[PDB]
């Protein structure tokens, strides 16, 4: 009929995330459950409130995101599966390329955030 | 290392080094209704899957990771991310981003989504 629905429902969610994450940090409590897991930069956080103290706690002052590409498939158990190839911008650091990924499920009529890995490409010095 | 990790890094030994060797075997980690995306385009199923891979142009290839990430899921299955290199044949060293998601079928694990990107200069 045109777009699946893991493309709709993929697409919008990345675009809340970072919209969120680039102008209040504090608010992204909100995508995710208590049961979520979050992989920063190869370390692991169990749980909304370890992840939210993460991601306020992080020392960048300005940030903004540019998607590259995004690509979503539907899961064998319903969820939604995205990975994320971009950039970042932060202050006046060097521009950085990510990688990010993102488990959707829905939960009481609302798709939410379950597993969220991100991981930062390094300049090969 | 938590049993995810150890999940996690064998699945890839084994996906790169049949990658890297003999691709036509690929089939043997992957299930029927398997979903691969790879650069943006979508093969669906096993077969579709198997035809993509094997028909790559090059002869050689070899990839090395530079960071892999696990994590469980709710729902009983590992999604394993990773970032590396690769050369094929005489072309230049390019650099590249995959994803899997693992679900334990049969007793074993398997590949029920795999997503693979190039990185651009």
């Amino acid at each position: 009929g045109d777009k699946p629905i893991w493309e709709q429902i993929g697409s919008s969610f990345i675009q809340h995330y970072y919209q969120l994450f680039d102008n209040d940090r504090t608010q992204l409590g909100a995508i995710y459950i208590d049961a979520s897991c979050l992989t920063w930069e190869g370390q692991q956080f169990q749980g909304k409130a370890a992840i939210v103290e993460k991601l306020s706690s992080l020392p960048f002052q300005k940030i903004q995101h540019s998607i590259t590409a995004q690509d979503h498939q539907p899961t064998p158990d319903s969820c939604i599966i995205s990975m994320v190839v971009g950039q970042l911008k932060a202050d006046e650091d060097p521009i950085m390329g990510f990688h990010q990924m993102f488990l959707l499920k829905n939960i009481n009529d609302a798709w939410v955030c379950t597993n969220d890995m991100f991981r930062l490409a390094l300049h090969n010095f």
